């Protein structure tokens, strides 16, 4: 097997090596074993909406040619869509939610291993949403924040204030022109599922600019998310740390914290600590507490957890056999691994209510009784440790030097050293110079289509080469921080002169000695609204609505149905959004008009959908450099 | 063609026989070029919950056995249904948030073509949801109604209410403790969305009591919408109409209402009286409101307006070129009328703006505009029967005389003139005695894979036959009107002795002279919920838990997500629950054997899947004995 095939990641490759020696099965023999896939669903022309169905219509070629209800391909594609679209809402904004309740229990007593740990970030916010903080208690504004949040979820006598409040208000105008600000998160979610429903709203027009709506309820998920995260766990700051699975100590305790929302692993990083004795008694070092996926991203951020793996290669990280525990809560957790365990060892625990595996040990995770929690799984994790004594592991070798936690407070913060009272200025002055040509956000996923990064590494060289400022989140920060690209060592290699000397002045103003790394670590797939912020932040300098930024997104790899949604919020609120992978839209040429071109008309963003990962890399910056010329700037 | 194959009814029968000369499609000709249809698909062995699909499982053989990511068929399979179930409870209770709007825009004055027409039922709805009224006016007891209801779709610090309140104590208990309580509406629908995509439950019994729960939020939404109908529209007393494609006039304007909420239809109905003069001016006799699917319903059960066709027969009022408009709300209006329209010269009319149809004329309906709504699309029906002057139309001449209007508030007078004090009594004498085996509940849509009405109509003259109360709603009711069930000239024909002698009795003591009908008509698809009130106060009364009694209920001819919902909250309330197609499910062993027998367990009540009709009547009769048994009754 040409395991560089698969991925592009040396110690994944090291791994699917060993699985193949092993007999256990992967997620890519389960993709070898799923071709050819249909080509209805790749297409978006298959619809189960009703009982009548499965309805299929050929993309070309004789009957069928439309639904047995009569809907066409324009509004099979489209309610497909708008369903994808509302099932990623549904998922950030239930992240969010989560968090919300977490602080009310916090402020009001009845969770005491929870704070408002970041009051500036609380009166911040409380700030933004006109919530009165003078002469008010933390607890009482931060209860305020929590109802504020919770009410967003459904209608009320304003919109979604997580939208209206963290845009500039000309784009909230353009977007109430059409109809688009979500009246509340989950009301916005139910009408998607009802007009996508049978015999319902057939009109792709009409169905698309719903998904618009819905996409931007998403976007208040996200962003309620990464503020209640701030306020109760901190705001990141610049940290240093590694990633890869040789991250794994085979004399340590290793657990993995896997999936998004960090309620409990930021307690289990806490806690942890605290039973370093304990571990040594079992005869480990200590508990090594490592991350997977988003959740990873989360404690990377925040207290500089070395990230293991990500994504495609989760289950990699059970094949080295050192994997003692892995502790889920929810998304993105391929639900292979709870088999997997059995044959590497590996005790996967679930904690959350609607999350949970067959085969997989659970544990009920509440709030009020977190730190006991953490003391059962870890003690878990050090029973299977000691019974994994004089097991050999192969945990690859392979890690790289990891530089993140740059919250748009950091990376403010950062620019502050160059210009105290107009710290934005120096970031503007050399896009406006040529320096910075613009900026690129990754974000999203891997995807098994896809030989794991290749789409992300290709593009990000291509880019950093053309002074392009390069932010990322998720598994795409995931994919850069394996590759080497959140190491500042690397950035001669990497970076154009224009973007290696701003990178370089930056660093050398927070007192480095040298440059920020080539790729600018924003954190999880939630803190996507960071970039938000970052950008509005610099709409609102420049005076400017952000369909006139040179600025751009790079889905690379996606996967999700949450990756549709962020795809869709960032055409939405005006930015050019590369998909590497096919959404299943092109069994309608109308719908791909929309998405690709007519929705520029209405929002100033656009999807553009390029496999290839070179021929993206040039659109994108065709994108970018249209933007600078609309701007009256070189490029 | 043989007609009798693709529908049992004559008039639909006449009606395809037209569209084959002239050369328009229809569903069934749309069903046919889908053969052979998926089979993964119809097994439920298919995902496209990311973008690593679309993936699919042999339901037998080799290779693929699981998704992608790990999920195995009990994972695909209850994630898929799940998903169905949300979608129709999206549905309902958009309707009933829909009309809790309408009914707080009345009562501040926003809208003076909408009142407070049953005030019985508003102080009444007021008491159950313990809002105070003494004292108050009811513009102010209305505001809280309408109030509470949309509070039912968020979290807060009650559960729904419309579920808590309506169901009994015991049975909220049990639900309680299996964690099967909506928190809030569409709480539960974002919350299916969130569990259901990549990488979150993957656990069949889990993700199977979620749906139960979300089946619930759309019990709530039934409910919601019938109250919030009443105390708008009035309740439902017996009405005289007639059915079926006869109904429609040459001489007239005919005009049908199509679709579900009937918020501007029941004021297309009064405006429709004031516009006959205006008609006459153009040749008319008078303007003729006919209803399709349930806005029809609605209004035949408040107004005794006739009812054309239903369901998957929609089309056949337009091939008899006298449907000179089809005014369209949403939900179950198959998106191929926009078209045919053009060859039939209809004009079809979209009224809701999160439903619109390509090449349909759109009216924006507002409340406060209703009246003047109303009479825009009034005179563009007006304008069509003049364009038609000297065009033969074919109308089959052919309807049966309907009576309905059997709210449980009807059905509690009725039989109150047997025993005013305790009228469920004289109800409950007769299942004891035998002259009532039990009660069968017809609910859900026709599907073009069953011959139109040929389950309803087979299972039901069994069920007769065997002394069963049968009622009806939605398009099951429509099957039975259309078919002469609702016409008490046939009660000899169709009825058992018992059921006769118990028909007749009610008729007598109601002053008739004969009895009431065969089958009582409970009105659309949300009036299920009506049914819940009757065996909810049945259960009352008898200090017993609804899996006591004997009470089924079959979705014959299944067809929506809607009615998908409905029969999985027919299950968690605890009924015996024919399913007359088969859904997506039984690609899964273990999912099938939840939803037919283990759920019994959870809830009493379970599936039965039988797509044999006269199998299913004797499956039927078969549980409601076996319920007779367990109360100590002969059968
Ligand atoms: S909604 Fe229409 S296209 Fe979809 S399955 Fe049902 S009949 Fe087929
Ligand atoms: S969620 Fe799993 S089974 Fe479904 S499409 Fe994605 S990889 Fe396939
Ligand atoms: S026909 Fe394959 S996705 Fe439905
Ligand atoms: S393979 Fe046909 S429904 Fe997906
Ligand atoms: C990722 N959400
Ligand atoms: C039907 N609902
Ligand atoms: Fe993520
Ligand atoms: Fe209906």
């Amino acid at each position: 097997a040409r395991q560089n095939l698969k991925s592009t990641d040396r110690a994944v490759q090291q791994m699917l090596d060993k699985a193949k020696r092993e007999g256990i099965q992967t997620v890519w023999d389960r993709y070898e074993a799923m071709k050819p896939q249909c080509g209805f669903g790749e297409t978006g022309l298959c619809c189960r909406h009703c009982l009548q169905g499965p309805c299929r219509i050929n993309p070309f070629g004789d009957e069928p040619k439309v639904g047995i209800c009569g809907a066409t391909a324009e509004v099979i594609v489209a309610r497909g869509l708008d369903r994808s679209i509302a099932a990623g809402a549904a998922g950030h904004s239930g992240h969010a939610k989560h968090l919300a309740h977490t602080l009310k229990k916090a402020v009001q007593g009845k969770a005491a291993s929870y704070m408002i740990k970041d009051r500036t970030k609380l009166h911040s916010i409380a700030k933004r949403l006109g919530i009165p903080t003078e002469g008010q208690k933390d607890e009482d504004i931060a209860l305020e924040v929590a109802k504020a949040a919770l009410a967003d979820f459904h209608e009320k006598d304003t919109p979604v204030l997580w939208v209206t409040t963290v845009l500039p208000p000309s784009r909230v105008k353009v977007l109430s022109a059409h109809g688009l600000i979500p009246a509340g998160i989950d009301h916005e979610i139910a009408e998607i599922m009802h007009r996508t429903s049978m015999g319902c709203d057939a009109d792709a027009q009409n169905l698309l600019l719903g998904g618009l709506r819905c996409s931007l309820a998403d976007l208040a998920g996200c962003y309620m998310g990464t503020d209640l995260a701030d306020i109760l766990f901190g705001t990141p700051a610049p940290v240093v740390t590694e990633s890869n699975l040789g991250v794994l100590k085979a004399d340590a305790v290793n657990v993995a914290v896997h999936g998004h929302n960090p309620v409990l692993s930021d307690i289990i990083v806490s806690v942890s600590k605290e039973m370093e004795n304990e571990a040594r008694a079992a005869g480990a070092t200590g508990i090594n507490v490592v991350g997977i996926c988003c959740t990873g991203n989360e404690v990377l951020m925040r207290h500089g957890i070395p990230a293991c793996t990500h994504s495609v290669s989760q289950e990699m990280a059970m094949i080295t056999g050192a994997l003692d525990a892995m502790i889920l809560d929810y998304q993105c957790i391929q639900p292979s691994v709870a088999t997997i365990a059995e044959c590497t060892g590996t005790t996967v625990i679930t904690t959350m209510e609607m999350s949970k595996i067959t085969g997989a040990t659970h544990v009920n995770f509440a709030e009020e009784a977190a730190v006991e929690n953490a003391k059962q799984i870890l003690r878990l994790a050090i029973d299977t440790f000691k019974r994994r004594k004089g097991k050999p592991v192969e945990i690859p070798n392979i890690k790289t030097k990891v530089v993140a936690g740059f919250s748009t407070e950091a990376i403010i913060n950062a620019l502050s050293k160059l210009n105290a009272n107009d710290p934005l200025k120096p970031l503007i002055d050399n896009v406006v110079n040529g320096n910075i040509r613009g900026v690129c956000l990754f974000a999203g996923c891997n995807n098994v289509k896809v030989p794991q990064d290749q789409n992300f590494t290709t593009i990000a060289r291509k880019l950093l080469k053309q002074n392009v400022l390069v932010v990322a989140t998720g598994c795409g920060a995931g994919a850069l921080m394996r590759h080497g690209f959140m190491d500042p060592a690397n950035v001669d290699e990497l970076c154009g002169d224009g973007l290696k000397a701003v990178l370089t002045a930056i660093g050398e103003a927070n007192g480095l000695g040298g440059p920020l790394p080539p790729v600018l670590h924003m954190g999880s797939c939630v803190d996507n609204s960071r970039a938000v912020a970052l950008v509005a932040a610099l709409a609102n300098r420049l005076g400017v609505d952000l369909d006139r930024l040179p600025v751009v997104a790079s889905a690379a790899e996606a996967m999700h149905e949450k990756a549709v949604a962020i795809g869709t919020w960032a055409v939405t609120i005006g930015l050019p959004t590369h998909i590497g992978v096919l959404p299943p839209i092109t069994g309608s040429l109308p719908v791909t008009q929309i998405l690709t071109s007519s929705v520029k008309d209405i929002t100033g963003g656009y999807f553009i959908v390029e496999l290839d990962p070179e021929t993206a890399a040039d659109k994108l910056l065709a994108a970018i450099n249209e933007r600078r010329a609309g701007l009256g700037l070189p490029w």
